[PDB]
């Protein structure tokens, strides 16, 4: 049976609740992005009206083969009227397509879902600046601070560096990109373009990005592997025996790789600064764990929250343990103690 924290009061509306089969009152389902925790149970035989990005419902039509007469694509930073109630899609800064929902409730109720996020100041001068929000509807994914880590900028300068300067020392190694799901595109983007390739991956991946609408694609991706030197796998594969046999396949064209896994935040995150990132190495392969996050930090969370002053939030990631719950709730009131909300 669908949670309480996937419903949004006062209206026919559910926010990714699509494994729960027909939900008792719904009218109209929203998805905010294609990952498979949000979208599981969704299909061709589909049958009630989904609402979402243009790109999610390129990804629900092309991947997933739900029907057409469906998908209700909406266009961002703009007020639509769904089942007789305002709504606005604002960008999440998560992965591509992926969406905040404003919800302007009949009785004068606004209601923030935030989806999955990375918040940004960049979000104060959006179409939040220009009223209030009672309810805010919250991704806590890493809501502790002990939570920290750097700019995706930063990251990417390392990314880039380490690649630039490995492959000019020896251009016989290959570069590796483990990915499972869409987001992240800029690592594996911004390697390709500093060495002057595209970047190589299954016909099944290649599908997936030509979903995206990223500007200039057909000059950044390709799935002929033979003439790329950046290469992406299945992110269960970037291990030294996934390397290996991998290196095998590429017949004596490469000599070493520099592999990459993006993971969201490791503890090494505690002690270590993105300058001092070693890799695992095993003779000719060398692994390194990047801390490329696609949400919120603690301290981004708390300053979006402090700025928007909510009248309630409701946790939407954490909430199945007493003792996550409790942590979360007394970091809210520490919040709004701080700033005098
Ligand atoms: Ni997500």
């Amino acid at each position: 049976t669908c949670p309480f924290y996937k419903k949004i009061p006062g209206t026919g509306f559910t926010v990714d609740a699509f494994q729960y089969g027909v939900v008792e009152g719904c009218t109209a389902y929203f998805l905010t992005h294609f990952h498979s925790d949000h979208y599981a149970g969704l299909s061709k035989h589909f049958t009630f009206p989904v609402y979402c990005s243009e790109i999610t419902g390129n990804l629900l039509k092309n991947k997933l083969h739900v029907q057409e007469q469906y998908i209700h694509p909406l266009p961002l930073d703009t007020e639509c009227i769904v089942n007789g109630v305002k709504v606005v899609l604002l960008d999440a800064n998560h992965c591509p397509g992926a969406v905040m929902i404003l919800f302007y409730l009949p009785n004068g109720t606004v209601i923030l879902h935030t989806g999955d996020f990375r918040a940004d100041p960049s979000m104060e001068r959006s179409l939040l600046a220009d009223q209030k929000v009672h309810m805010l509807y919250l991704d806590t994914t890493y809501c502790s601070p002990e939570y920290t880590f750097p700019s995706q900028q930063e990251v990417i300068r390392f990314a880039i560096n380490t690649a630039f300067e490995a492959v000019t020392l020896n251009p016989h190694a290959l570069v590796v990109c483990g990915t499972y799901s869409i987001g992240k595109e800029k690592v594996f983007l911004a390697i390709a373009d500093v060495l002057g390739s595209k970047v190589g991956m299954s016909q099944e991946k290649y599908k997936t990005l030509q979903c995206l609408n990223i500007p200039e694609i057909n000059s950044l991706i390709t799935t002929d592997m033979c003439s790329s030197l950046v290469h992406l796998l299945p992110m269960m594969q970037i291990n030294f025996k996934g390397l290996q046999s991998h290196l095998k396949k590429c017949g004596g064209k490469y000599n070493q790789i520099l592999a990459f896994r993006p993971t969201g935040w490791t503890h090494s995150n505690k002690f270590t600064r993105i300058a001092d990132v070693i890799p695992q190495t095993k003779g000719n392969i060398s692994i390194y764990g990047i801390p490329y996050s696609e949400h919120s930090s603690y301290l981004e969370m708390k300053r979006f929250v402090q700025w928007l002053k909510p009248q309630k939030i409701i946790p939407t990631v954490n909430v199945g343990t007493w003792k996550s719950r409790s942590t979360m709730e007394k970091y809210f009131r520490e919040w709004k103690l701080e700033a005098g909300y």
